[PDB]
């Protein structure tokens, strides 16, 4: 149900970026033209991590290639290039979300990957060792104590679905479309100071119908990001 | 209600130089207020940086040595004796990057920042949590407030912006009444330090304030009770329990 | 005098562990042997800090002696890699052993050489809370000295403290029983490494401790760091100890 990151991910609000960012109050024009044509907007909870997916029962991390630089060999193109790659030798930290196999001329267990996912109630987190296979065609997350000093508090290297957790009491974009409601910047600034789920989030991925993606970090929201900053992931309440 | 840090705070237990420890000897000043008849509010003590809002701007807290230059607009409200220093606010320089920060961005003002609108963390409605609010600075206008977040102190308090909070806000429960030591109780300075360990709002807090009907404030900081003070040692203000 | 075992000697792993020192899906042999035996298994929380003991009305730190090296006078042999297992008494640049004990400016050293703050379960068994205690209550113990200066402060402790090795039992964590041949049968249970690592990761304990160390009815003890279940110990990710619910 959920879409897949493959390409770059406009702003839900226009934002001019100073090199800071400078929020407005006016949505994307993509975001309002897809509200009108009935698209549902789903907002899913952006966690800080490097962008992975699983490939044929393979990780592939993302790489961005920019202009005139070599196409690493396996990198295969999905939307400034963006795109995929398998992992090599020097990924220590990528293959680590493996579980362990002593007795394996690799260490790992090429099938088992740690897991962060909603346990069997919507009420909280919890790490799975699940199939590897389970994941593929999906892209996920890659998270833990050495991907962007560890801000979610995780207590091993995992892969996290994107669109896995969904936002609660998130503010209904749609209600700012042709509008009742005006100031969704301060609306959505004030969900991740004040809410349940915010303070444990960097940002907002929405997923919509159209397998579109509209995002807001914490920055562009003039909001910090950090382990200080954040509470725990795996606290999330859901 | 609530008083306007001034002059520099005495310290609610009489300390001992060893470091500035407290001992179990409550301040002369304070035996003579609770004796003379004031109320006592013990308030939680912040860390960040002094500032208040004078007129309808921020200004930051400066000391000066009296042998020292006064800077432009600085303006005197107290003096230390154990240092000597002069105790006085400024206006904000150019450079205060971080203490502008604490105003809302504002895509229609020549320099992005809404001039009058500061970020804060007040009491919510019902009392029981602390939000972060939006408010117009005009209502912080003449009270003194403690700057915090991210560039003050190194975030202790795990806040997810620059935002300002009135002196006195956070009213503390269950501290201990410090009358019953002017004697029905003994040892203050232990059931202090009892609560900075074990009580709910402890964790959360530098230490405490006491603030009082005649406009005197009394302070106790976790080093004075032997206690550290980091972010690792802090729970987030933001969820403290009120 | 209390129940608890005394840490005097090295400790071995819960698990038979790999080579990065990993633990794998099979018992101590010596563990299984005490449990067939009949011991009883009481699972306690390993914290991070360094090993101590009180001894007479003293702090005491613990110091291996390298088999070539000389030994410390003062210096008291409790166990047995290729090193002796022993205690000292604290010398005056242990700044933060001695910080522990409770503060006093009138005191030659600055301190109160017979009080010690610990932390410990409160009455009831639902908490842990920092308790000034008279140090001769921890006579002939080890406990673990933690704090701001010790690991980096992992636990999240508000002041240097001395916590009762097997003060903090666990709950729900696995009985090692059932991963054990009973009267010869069949174990109950066949997979303690995976029953073990998802306690520390979606337990509401284990997200607050170092590990776990069994003490048995007989003396022994055995543990596993969470490095033994490839789990990370950090600040990062370890909730406040003394928020841990008991
Ligand atoms: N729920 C989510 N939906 C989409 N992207 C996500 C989600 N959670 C984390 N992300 C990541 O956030 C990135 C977008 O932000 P950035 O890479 O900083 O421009 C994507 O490439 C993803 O790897
Ligand atoms: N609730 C409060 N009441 C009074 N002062 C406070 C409060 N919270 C923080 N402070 C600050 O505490 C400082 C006094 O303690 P110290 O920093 O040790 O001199 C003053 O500069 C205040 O700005
Ligand atoms: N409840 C406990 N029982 C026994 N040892 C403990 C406990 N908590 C912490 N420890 C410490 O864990 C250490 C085990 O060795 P190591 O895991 O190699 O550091 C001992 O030296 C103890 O000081
Ligand atoms: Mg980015
Ligand atoms: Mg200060
Ligand atoms: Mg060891
Ligand atoms: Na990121
Ligand atoms: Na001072
Ligand atoms: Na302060
Ligand atoms: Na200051």
């Amino acid at each position: 149900k959920m879409c897949e990151v493959h390409d770059k991910i406009s702003a839900i609000l226009v934002c001019a970026h100073v090199k800071k960012y400078l929020a407005t109050n006016c949505l994307n024009p993509g975001l309002i033209s897809a509200i009108q044509a009935g698209a549902r907007v789903v907002p899913t909870a952006k966690t800080d991590g490097t962008c992975c997916r699983v490939f044929n029962g393979k990780i592939q991390k993302r790489r961005d290639i920019k202009p005139g630089r070599e196409v690493p060999e396996g990198w295969i193109q999905t939307g400034h290039l963006i795109g995929f790659m398998d992992l090599e030798k020097g990924d220590k930290w990528h293959y680590d979300c493996h579980v362990k196999d002593p007795s394996s001329p690799s260490g790992l267990d090429i099938n088992k990957v740690l897991c962060i996912t909603t346990n069997k109630a919507g009420d909280a987190l919890v790490y799975e060792e699940v199939n590897i296979a389970d994941l593929n065609g999906h892209t996920v997350e890659l998270m833990g104590p050495k991907f962007q000093s560890n801000p979610h508090g995780l207590k091993a290297h995992c892969l996290m679905r994107h669109g896995t957790v969904k936002l609660t009491d998130f503010p209904d974009l749609r209600d700012y479309v042709s509008p009742l409601k005006e100031n969704a910047l301060a609306d959505i600034r004030n969900w991740f100071l004040n809410s349940k789920q915010g303070p444990h989030l960097e940002g907002v991925v929405l997923h919509l119908d159209n397998g579109e993606m509209y995002k807001l970090h914490r920055h562009h929201l003039d909001l910090e990001w950090s382990a200080k900053s954040a509470r725990p992931l795996d606290q999330i309440p859901l």
